[PDB]
């Protein structure tokens, strides 16, 4: 029998009731350069089953407790056994307390410890974050427990189902503010031992998981609102950020979002207050700590003067995402990390709903389709994908837990939950969701519990009828990887499903309990009129007259792409859809206008339609005003540009795209009143952004003229930038491309003096658009200078230069030559050799370029490749796939573009 302290999962013999935790960060280094924090904790736990060992999580903590590493007491009049010894077991991250007798069922115990750890700049546990305010380097103390780092801050039963209440106290410099999950109990009091420090106690948390604790000590300030029901809302940030008003947008949307969710969930916001804090360089992006949500600055803050509308959209949706969790995930918590997909999937879906409430004119709900659905299908249409579900007993180690946090969990999770709500109807979905939240509040669940409560709601009504149980249906979508292509022969109405793979030669080796058959909800529209809903059962082939069509009629499946699948038709039906989009595109919903483009390019990749059919599906775009279908085209074609932009194919490609986008350019020229005023709603603003991007990058002279005029205007008056933030990336890029060292040097100056990261990013990126070899090389020569280019930006800047057809060889030459610099920067901060390699080799599509990559590899005899080792193999493999794709497609594609470019 194995010793329990060598098992990764905690015993269930002991369960925590409540913790006191007092943490004291020292924000002044100890002069060997070391920052520490000190802590003291008491955990009260209950014995469920007799045991003579206490096993609790501890990670990178030194114990200074008097006697053993802990002191153990009985609660009330319980006796306690004597401690034999305490030991730390590093591998399974345990503090192990061996006793001289057994704890007794039903008795409670208190275990007290004193400890310290490094306050490292490592974004894990209780950690430090360094940033600049004017001349001074500032340091704050903050937390990130997700997933298994609570134990790095204090000893705890660090699994999500083992919930307890927490009484947090912070000891901090008396001029800093302390924040935690809950409000402070009252005013801070001086630390008696040293009144330069103050003590801030917080109110007891609800019963909650350790991974959701947070506590922060900083100089931060806030903007505030008190909601109608007394809930205090604050946005926290650097003093200078607050004074500039950068917190206002987040404050604006937070109250409406909380309101939306309380109603959506049929459950009151379960806390007295809501803090959200913008942290500089918080690399984890955001974290849903209950009552104190952390964000990277650029995710939470918004500067109206310099920020694009896409920035605004990022803020409202990330807020909606994190706040969603304040019920789903935090109030009701998934019992184990194998079900992370339900938590993160759910939030990734409802973030659109919450944000839509905040910005109801923006049509934000549509964006899940490009943003999650088609995004994740790119990776879920591979043989190397994996099911949403993982057996709980395969997920044990902190590394295994971290692997749960991927595209499949978030984006496919979101996609399938969205499908589920749609086929249930939202009213029904909300009923079951409410039922589930009420039943399990302050406890833990599996995804089976949600299905069960949804089934209850289905069973409690007569209007929605399903072909099987909620569980049986969702099993198809959760227990096996991938999704089907649904193919329709409209001559007969025969409809079929098969597991969709982009690589039609791929072998799937992952077996499925269902033989890769799904139970598929299929909506359809015929001649622009909604049809009865249909379910495809778990069969390869079926027939329904719903999908049978006359010779003039057309049918289209999966309205708004609510279903997690792609659709193919016979060629005749494709043509009728094409004629429709040619003649009155309004008849087909805008999302489906995009779908036709998305699906057909994937189908073409998979050899299920010819590539010319996918291209034909772009022909209608010359009359398309809306964002999504154009985005579908541009996303699908970016690979074509990547493969062909050094080839004879490019001329006709540019020409075709100029033809298509010109009318849209003209449309916006008039609509915007000579570009003086942006379109009102988000989608049209996005469409304008892309139309100007597409026009300019494909050499529409009108756009080229506009870019030069605005950049000239800016250069004559540097303090008054005349370019609207929406348009900056294109206008900067195109204008530097047309210009020489005057435009480049000016933008360089602007970059050096930029105070905002997103404006800096745009400049850095546009600078790569120069058409002068000497400028691009000189620029490369800067990328390794941390005085001129931030290290964290070096590989990014190199990639942007690689992106320039002219900068391709220069960047490639630069990376090969300075490869001897992994052994400066696999020790001096990561880099991402991996993302650098992929970017610079992305274009490679010939035998000759492969012979080059192979020759570059023969620097194996030392330095190696670091964190980018594996991505070098991927480059070699991707190049082979590129060589084969270009040989298959070059002739067909060239002659299509020639034929259609006038
Ligand atoms: C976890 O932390 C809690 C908060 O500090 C502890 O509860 C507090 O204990 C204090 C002292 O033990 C009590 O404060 C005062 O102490 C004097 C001692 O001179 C007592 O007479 C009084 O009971 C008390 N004064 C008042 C006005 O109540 C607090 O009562 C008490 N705070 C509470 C209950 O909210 C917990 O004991 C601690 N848990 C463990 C297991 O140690
Ligand atoms: C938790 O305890 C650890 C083990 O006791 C500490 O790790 C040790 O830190 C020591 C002091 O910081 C290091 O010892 C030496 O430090 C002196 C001056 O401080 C130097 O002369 C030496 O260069 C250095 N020793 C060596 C061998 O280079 C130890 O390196 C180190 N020991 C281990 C086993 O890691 C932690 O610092 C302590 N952490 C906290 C937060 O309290
Ligand atoms: C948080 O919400 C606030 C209230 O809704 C917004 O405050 C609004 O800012 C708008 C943009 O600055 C102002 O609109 C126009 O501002 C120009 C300034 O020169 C004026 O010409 C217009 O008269 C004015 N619009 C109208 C309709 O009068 C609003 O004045 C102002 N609204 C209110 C109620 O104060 C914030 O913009 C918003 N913060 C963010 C970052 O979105
Ligand atoms: C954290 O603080 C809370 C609130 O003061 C403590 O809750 C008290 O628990 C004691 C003994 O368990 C009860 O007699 C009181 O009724 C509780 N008060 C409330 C309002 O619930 C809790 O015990 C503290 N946790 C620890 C570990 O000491
Ligand atoms: C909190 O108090 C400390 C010490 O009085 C201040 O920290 C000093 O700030 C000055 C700039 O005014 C720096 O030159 C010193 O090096 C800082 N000392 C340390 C140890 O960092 C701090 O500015 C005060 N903060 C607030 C918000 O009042
Ligand atoms: C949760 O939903 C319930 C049930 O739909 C809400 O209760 C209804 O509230 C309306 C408000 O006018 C009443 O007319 C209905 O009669 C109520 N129905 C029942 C069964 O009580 C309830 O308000 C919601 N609760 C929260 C906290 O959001
Ligand atoms: C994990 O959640 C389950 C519920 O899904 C908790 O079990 C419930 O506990 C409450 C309060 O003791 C009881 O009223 C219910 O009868 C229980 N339901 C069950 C056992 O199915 C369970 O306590 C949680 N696990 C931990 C370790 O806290
Ligand atoms: C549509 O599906 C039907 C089957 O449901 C196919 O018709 C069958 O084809 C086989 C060919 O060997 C015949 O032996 C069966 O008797 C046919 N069943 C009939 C006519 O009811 C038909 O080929 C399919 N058409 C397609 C996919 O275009
Ligand atoms: C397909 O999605 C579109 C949005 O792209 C939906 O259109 C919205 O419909 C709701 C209610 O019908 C309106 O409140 C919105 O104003 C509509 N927006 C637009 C831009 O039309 C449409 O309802 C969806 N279709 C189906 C069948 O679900
Ligand atoms: C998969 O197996 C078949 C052998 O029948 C082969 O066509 C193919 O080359 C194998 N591997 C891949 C990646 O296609
Ligand atoms: C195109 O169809 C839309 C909606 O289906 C309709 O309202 C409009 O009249 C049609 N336009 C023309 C020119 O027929
Ligand atoms: N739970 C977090 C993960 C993290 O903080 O990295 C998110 O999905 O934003
Ligand atoms: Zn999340």
């Amino acid at each position: 029998q194995s010793k329990p302290w060598n098992r990764y999962r905690l015993p269930t013999t002991l369960l925590p009731d409540s913790y006191n935790v007092t943490l004291r960060p020292y924000l002044t280094p100890n002069a060997d350069g070391l920052y520490i924090f000190k802590g003291k904790s008491i955990v009260r736990f209950l014995c469920q089953e007799p045991t003579d060992v206490i096993i609790i999580h501890s990670k990178k903590l030194n114990y200074t407790t008097q006697g053993h590493m802990v002191v153990l007491r009985g609660v009330g009049d319980s006796q306690v056994p004597e401690i034999d010894r305490t030991e730390l077991v590093e591998l399974t991250e345990y503090l192990v307390v061996h006793l001289k007798g057994s704890l007794q069922p039903g008795h409670m115990y208190e275990m007290e410890s004193e400890f310290q750890g490094e306050l490292a700049d490592d974004l894990a546990g209780f950690y430090r974050s360094e940033y600049m305010e004017g001349n001074v380097k500032k340091v704050l103390a903050t937390t990130q427990m997700q997933s298994t780092d609570a134990r790095k801050s204090f000893p705890c039963f660090d699994e999500p189902a083992m919930k307890a209440t927490f009484n947090i106290t912070l000891i901090h410099p008396n001029n800093l503010t302390a924040l935690s999950n809950m409000p402070p109990k009252g005013s801070s009091t001086p630390l008696a031992e040293d009144p330069n420090w103050s003590v801030t106690e917080f109110e007891t948390t609800p019963v909650m998981s350790t991974y959701l604790l947070a506590y922060i000590v900083s100089e931060f300030q806030s903007v505030n609102e008190t909601a109608q029901n007394g809930v205090l809302i604050r946005i926290w940030a650097r003093p200078n950020a607050i004074a500039e008003g950068h917190g206002m947008y987040a404050l604006n949307v937070t109250g409406p979002i909380l309101n939306f969710f309380a109603n959506h969930y049929n459950t009151s916001y379960p806390l007295p207050k809501s803090d959200q804090i913008a942290l500089p360089d918080f690399n984890a992006g955001a974290m849903e700590n209950w009552g104190l949500v952390t964000y990277r600055e650029n995710a939470l803050l918004f500067d109206p003067q310099s920020s694009s509308i896409s920035n605004k959209e990022r803020v409202v949706t990330v807020i909606a995402h994190e706040l969603a969790h304040q019920w789903f995930g935090n109030l009701v918590t998934l019992a184990w990390w194998n079900d992370l997909w339900l938590n993160e999937g759910f939030a990734s879906y409802v973030e659109y709903l919450g944000a839509d409430h905040a910005e109801p004119t923006w049509n934000l709900k549509d964006l899940i389709v490009p943003g999650d659905v088609y995004r994740v299908m790119a990776v879920d249409a591979l043989a190397s994908s994996h099911p949403l579900t993982t057996p709980a007993e395969e997920v044990n180690t902190p590394a295994q837990i971290s692997e749960m946090f991927d595209s499949i969990s978030y984006s496919k999770g979101a996609s399938v939950i969205r499908m589920l709500s749609n086929f249930l109807t939202e009213d029904l979905f909300k009923e079951g969701l409410a039922s589930y939240l009420h039943a399990f509040a302050y406890q833990n669940t599996t995804y089976l519990d949600l299905w069960e409560h949804l089934q209850k709601a289905v069973d409690a009504q007569t209007s929605i009828r399903l072909p099987d149980t909620v569980r049986a249906i969702m099993d198809r979508w959760t227990l096996q990887m991938g999704f089907p292509v649904i193919t329709v022969d409209t001559k007969t109405g025969n409809i079929s499903q098969k597991h969709f793979l982009l690589d039609s030669e791929s072998n799937v080796t992952r077996s499925s309990a269902f033989d890769y058959l799904w139970i598929v909800p299929i909506s359809s529209i015929k001649n622009g009129v909604m049809q009865d809903h249909y379910w495809l059962r778990d069969v390869s082939q079926a027939q329904n007259d719903l999908f049978k069509t006359a010779s003039d009629d057309w049918v289209l499946l999966n309205v708004n792409v609510t279903g997690y699948f792609q659709v193919n038709y016979d060629e005749d039906n494709w043509r009728m859809i094409q004629h429709q989009l040619q003649t009155n595109l309004s008849v087909i919903p805008v999302i489906n206008r995009a779908q036709v483009i998305y699906d057909s390019f994937n189908l073409a990749t998979a050899h299920m339609v010819p590539v010319t059919l996918a291209l034909d599906n772009t022909l209608f775009l010359n009359g398309e005003k809306e964002y999504m279908p154009w985005q579908a085209a541009l996303s699908s074609l970016s690979y074509f540009s990547l493969m062909f932009d050094r080839s004879e194919v490019y001329g006709p490609m540019k020409k075709y795209l100029r033809k298509q986008v010109e009318p849209l350019f003209q449309h916006f020229e008039t609509l915007t009143k000579n570009w003086t005023e942006r379109p009102e709603n988000l989608m049209d603003q996005y469409s304008e952004i892309n139309a100007i991007s597409t026009a300019c990058s494909n050499g529409l002279p009108q756009c080229e003229n506009l870019a030069k005029t605005l950049f000239d205007q800016w250069m004559s008056d540097p303090e008054n930038n005349p370019i609207h933030p929406n348009l900056r990336s294109t206008i900067y890029c195109n204008a530097i491309a047309q210009g020489g060292q005057d435009q480049w040097d000016f933008a360089w100056g602007q970059l050096q003096q930029a105070q905002l990261v997103n404006e800096a990013d745009k400049l850095r990126s546009a600078l790569a658009c120069s058409n002068e070899v000497w400028l691009l090389n000189r620029y490369l020569g800067y990328t390794l200078n941390p005085d001129l280019i931030r290290k964290q930006d070096a590989t990014s800047t190199i990639n942007s230069i690689a992106s320039n057809v002219i900068g391709q060889p220069l960047a490639w030459d630069f990376v090969q030559s300075n490869w001897k610099k992994l052994f400066q920067d696999y020790g001096g901060g990561s880099f991402s050799f991996s993302n650098l390699i992929q970017g610079v080799t992305r274009r490679f599509s010939s035998e000759f370029e492969l012979q080059q990559l192979e020759q570059f590899k023969k620097n194996n005899m030392d330095v190696g490749f670091g964190s980018g080792t594996r991505a070098l193999e991927q480059a070699l493999e991707k190049t082979k796939a590129n060589i084969k794709w270009v040989k298959e497609n070059k002739e067909v594609v060239l002659n299509w573009f020639i034929e259609h470019s006038s």
